[PDB]
């Protein structure tokens, strides 16, 4: 399908559309010219912020990444079978509201530790 | 077995506000000049399977942008044009008396004044006819133009066409336009048939005050949409599922003359008139009108009770711009009397002829401080247009008589675009998210 | 033995220039600085950091100058022009209810102005101050700027009252603060911290003496780019404020006319009651103690065996020789010679007369004249002196007696006071260092 | 954690654990005024991208800390390693050298070129 | 040697300058806008190239080997001609507008590889 | 047994339009320099490309189009803050200047008077001045108005602003490169084998003139004649000379310039009087040089027309002064010089400098646009300028009956042609870093 045809997709099914969603993110009177110029700049800023975060978390090389952060019961209490193919991703997303900063902080810290540990030992005399 | 996985490129979005740009493709038309992007929307439609969305037309920021953008284009288009400041002089006038019917007695005045010309040193005496609506007595009598005590007036440039053409609004990267596909949607429902486009439908900016012209029709039934049905002080936007054809003319054959005032600045004169003097008129089929209103009433009573009697009275007192049906017909500005359309009470072929007046000074968008002068148009004017909807208000002040009254409404023009784009929403794309996987990062 | 290793995100910076944005109802400042500031200062004190500051080279001063000029020019852009009024005036003196501290100061003028219709003229009467009117030669007069510049009426609905202004760094930049007690404006500073934005600095415009600014804290602090060089101004920051109560005592009437379609002109009309000169009241006791404190601090720069005298101002135009400020929206010019008479050898207030002027050539710029519409009623304000601009009279022959004269200068020096503590730097995330490891291959 | 540049007083070694905060604060989050603001945003982006491009070129993309295959030259600096990492901050370090920037970058560019061409030959062989 | 210097060199030889080119791709209201528009476009083109290398799994390498088989239909020219005699300009003329075909194929190979790894982890 | 190999930083490009930025050197109030505040590099680069071929087409070149667009804009922006002369167009009363003038230049000037508004709105002042007849049109007793009064507002150019052309370098934005053809003898309408890449163009002065190309690039080997279509007689022929010819032009009379205030800081300048001799403006070009130069051009034309042809020169078609004469700016004044003295002879199968008269006018419809006008303040003192002719613009009459005799005449057209000549050797391309090729490697899985 095309962009967003995955809207009704389950979390499992949705994994096969990560490339259509990703490829469509980039690009397609004084006051008019400025407004459109501003819009283009903002699109770039949003793009870069997302890339920076994936970089920081160590998942910049993939559309799908396993992290070194455990899942918390304070975030959700559902089964793997409940979530995959028995859940539509759009709803899964509303269900994780307010957990964004918690999760990001954890991703940053676990990545900080992994890089540090590798520097101390794999690079060791 | 409890871990975190992260994804990029997930099909997720949030309600969002961004700036849209226009595009249109089909001479010196302002809309055509401005909306320079080619469109050609061949791949636009993507259906979203298993999607329900919340829409709310009354909070549509796109309406606000159209209002803003339309005014901006209008003003910009009039900047490189002739200023008529030099015409704020004492004007001497007498009555036009020749070949005038009763309906037009005193309507036109024969005026003259001392105008400047190319050299500062030279003056010229000129003559013109005016509609009484544009001229005020000073107090053989002396007059001034109505705008001179408030602001300078600018003459619109004759080559420039403001004729509305379909305009498509296109999203910037990172955004999408989401559309409701529900024939019974009243503007705020949780639509269960949703699709998206990158650029929307070509909707033309037709501007009017009592009834709505050249819009879309409802697919199956008349739909009555209001932000608060209960609130009497709201415009009710009624969309018809059938159009009503209306024919409207300006029967007098106008001679247009022009005089140079400045180095390249020219002013257009009304000249004189060929043919007996008559007022302007619009014609609506009586039977069609009666069927149309009855259809509205049935739906209206579904909201207000099917044992209710509904009176459709004419407009309330107020300024011409408020009480009449105002529209642009062939470049001319008409102010028509709609009382002839609202004289029935609903309980359990000839046309309707509506007299109309013409005014050349327009305080468009009700923004006081500026005025535009509409040059006279050579010959006669005829246009045909479709009534695709209307605006009503409740009169209120009920006595629990179960007899509601709905006079015609009015207001700014935001409601006009809200009606046409009631089905569209804008969202932002959000590519990142996580899930409760059982996979841990595999590390040394 | 050692290898090159590189890092990203290294906490270092370089001196740099950039554009700071402004952040905080018909007030020009409020309108422009529509962006709110965060409620949280977010200041990080740095440990083990010394930084070098130089207030005389702080480019933030230049930015503020540019920004203020822009706002004034923008603000007057949509206002009615008064060029239709550059006509010959017929004037006589106002002689009734005169105390003679203003004899001939105000004149009664009349003129034929254009009304909204071009073919109708009207006789109008008004009262003008001598400062705005010159003789052409019941004599023929003209406004002072009708031979040099266009005159624009400031819009009656727009306030220019200064509000605190905060400047904020763009991403990639940071602002460092000095905050070193008794710092003289230059060199290494050890009380350094990092901030996102400056505090709110109110852009009060004045000459000779600075009003409603920051204090010197514990001691009076005197700063100059060069102590010896008499070409430099001396910025004296007081450690306590001095209040001054200033008024325009006459009860005025405001009248207006249409000079065009939607074009209204405002004028002084009539005066209710009798005539009194504008004036400012300064406590002498406070003032005399204040000056002594200033001298005690000046002594560390010139020697404690030197005798000091304070002189009145030098010659120049009104904007140069008198103290100037905006009070109630009116423009006051005050004679401060009475404040600088004494010598220091090793309620009892003073009243300073003031003058009122309506046509203002702002910022020492010529070609853009602003007309100040009249204010009805009586004007009163109380302002705080927080510092002075002084110069050393110069001409010294090493006589051991020195004289300091009130100075003044470009508005940049006033902003230089509150911008004293701030510096902006660019962040440089990359760096290289030696280590033990070689890249794994 | 002190936050952005709170590491200014930290030793070079200690400061390595704050590289992430410094990275986070590099991205953001009247006709003339509008232009000035656009210029500011564009330049910030250009600087960000230039640093990322170079990390790519030098083969350290995705890392905050990267070992290279370029040996250290004592002509740039000849100091005790323990003094560098434990008794100096990064700001002091930068000031200590404030040189040889182009030399180092040239060495990094080439050592990456050597590594990628060697990988290409080996992979075509197997 | 220099920016786009060895333009006439063969495709194989040309590998020696690919880095110089990469390093040189990054840096009155009407005038100011023209310049901003130019800067923005340069950024957009740059990011699109990076995005493509990302989606194909080549973002970490200047020179990338992929698993997409070569189609003799696109070109039946020999490696002995392509790397040793032809230049990149000539080659591009002979790519005969099949670039987008290859892009679609590269994208599919990458999708398969990322999914397979995730199932294996 | 092949797969796809992906490369980044690939040395390929495409023809592409983009704008260039303007740069200038370190050498006031010069309009060009004021706009082009970006300095050029002290050390320019050029890389010759070995085993390179390219194609140039000067007739389809957006570099020229940009230069035109920007030069117009700059001109107009420069006049934005200058005093408008709107109040100046009042009934003008004139008599002819005949008492001090020789029969030559007699009748060129009129002595006119008018009542103009001064600093105060209540007053007018009586002003009289000298005018060229070309700026004044009769109304009908003697009664005149300014010639462009009934077309547009006239703005006085600001007297401090210099328009003297300075070399301008156009520089590529990142992602783009400028290619140039170094072939010693080519017409730039096709393939080139000596090609190099540069960051910026050679500086080109923004000289404005018609039917004659002044202070440009000189050909090095021979006269080179180029056109878009040789057989199309409706097109201009650009002739690039390989030897320059010096032309000495003057405005010989010593005037007096006066000025008045017409408003609050508004100054108007006009010619007050003339002291001494009154003579027509003129230009002097060596005859011998001209005949040899023209002969070289003819030899070059013969290469395209035949061994037995007859090459006739004649003057241009009649029409507006602006298209008919060799217009140019000399010392800041606008000259409209005769052409016929140089185009009379037919070529068959001290130095007697030719003197041509020049007209001068102060109201100019700049850039051949209608609806705008500028007034040239009078310039105080005697004016002399000496310049180099580096090229010519001619048309062929066509309508051939194969008589073998053909006529060439001076002619003009859009001023872009002047810049096409200077830019005939440059092209702009977009750099395209990605590409693919077949390989013997596959990824490890
Ligand atoms: C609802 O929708 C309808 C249908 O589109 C609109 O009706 C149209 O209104 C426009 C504007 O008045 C009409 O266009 C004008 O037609 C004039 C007459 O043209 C005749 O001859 C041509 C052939 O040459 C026929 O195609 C045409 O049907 C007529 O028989 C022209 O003279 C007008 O020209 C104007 O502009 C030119 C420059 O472009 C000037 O030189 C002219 O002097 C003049 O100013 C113009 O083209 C159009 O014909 C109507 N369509 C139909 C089917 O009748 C309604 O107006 C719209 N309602 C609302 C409220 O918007
Ligand atoms: C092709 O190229 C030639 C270059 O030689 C051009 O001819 C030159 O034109 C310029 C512009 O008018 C001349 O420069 C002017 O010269 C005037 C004469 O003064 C002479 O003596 C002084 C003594 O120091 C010299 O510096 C000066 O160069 C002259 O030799 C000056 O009075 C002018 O200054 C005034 O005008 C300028 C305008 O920019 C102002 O900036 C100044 O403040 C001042 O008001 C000016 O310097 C130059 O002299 C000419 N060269 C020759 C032959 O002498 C041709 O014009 C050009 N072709 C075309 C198409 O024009
Ligand atoms: C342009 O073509 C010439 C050949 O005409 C190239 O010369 C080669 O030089 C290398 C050494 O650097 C030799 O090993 C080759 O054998 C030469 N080629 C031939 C056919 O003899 C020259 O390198 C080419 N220039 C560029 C930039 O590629
Ligand atoms: C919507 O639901 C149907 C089952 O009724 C399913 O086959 C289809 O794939 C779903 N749509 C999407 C985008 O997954
Ligand atoms: C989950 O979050 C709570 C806070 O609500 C915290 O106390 C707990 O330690 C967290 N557990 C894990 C496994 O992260
Ligand atoms: C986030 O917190 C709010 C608090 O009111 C809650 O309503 C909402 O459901 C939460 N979102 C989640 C847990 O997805
Ligand atoms: C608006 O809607 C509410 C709920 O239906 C109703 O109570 C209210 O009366 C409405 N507005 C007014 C002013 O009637
Ligand atoms: C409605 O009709 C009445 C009947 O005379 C009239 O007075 C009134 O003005 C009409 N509408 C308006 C504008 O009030
Ligand atoms: C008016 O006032 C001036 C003060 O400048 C004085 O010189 C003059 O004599 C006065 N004239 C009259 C009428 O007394
Ligand atoms: C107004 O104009 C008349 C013209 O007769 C003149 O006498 C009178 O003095 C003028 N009045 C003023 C105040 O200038
Ligand atoms: C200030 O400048 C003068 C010269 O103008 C010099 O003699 C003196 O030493 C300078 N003093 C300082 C504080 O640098
Ligand atoms: C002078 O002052 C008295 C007292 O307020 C007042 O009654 C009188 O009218 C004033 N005279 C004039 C000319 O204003
Ligand atoms: C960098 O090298 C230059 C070469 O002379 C030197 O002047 C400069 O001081 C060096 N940088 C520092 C500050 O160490
Ligand atoms: C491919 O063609 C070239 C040139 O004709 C030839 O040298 C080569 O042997 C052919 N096949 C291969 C790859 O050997
Ligand atoms: C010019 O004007 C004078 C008036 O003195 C007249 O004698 C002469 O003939 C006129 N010349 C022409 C050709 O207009
Ligand atoms: C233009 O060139 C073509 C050859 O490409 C030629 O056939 C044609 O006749 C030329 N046009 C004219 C008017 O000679
Ligand atoms: C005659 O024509 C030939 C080409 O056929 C040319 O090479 C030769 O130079 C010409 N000779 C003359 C005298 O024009």
């Amino acid at each position: 399908l095309g962009f967003l045809g995955a809207a009704g997709s389950t979390m499992g099914a949705a994994s096969m559309t990560l490339t259509v969603q990703a490829r469509n993110l980039l690009s397609g009177d004084t006051h008019w010219g400025i407004k459109q110029l501003q819009a283009r700049v903002l699109a770039v800023e949003h793009y870069l912020r997302d890339q920076q975060l994936l970089g920081i978390w160590g998942c910049s090389g993939k559309l799908i990444c396993c992290t070194n952060v455990p899942w918390n019961s304070s975030w959700s209490n559902r089964n793997l079978s409940e979530i995959w193919d028995n859940m539509t991703w759009l709803q899964w997303d509303k269900e994780i509201s307010n957990y964004t900063q918690i999760i990001y902080g954890l991703l940053e810290e676990s990545q900080n530790q992994q890089e540090k540990n590798e520097q101390d030992l794999l690079e060791l005399d």
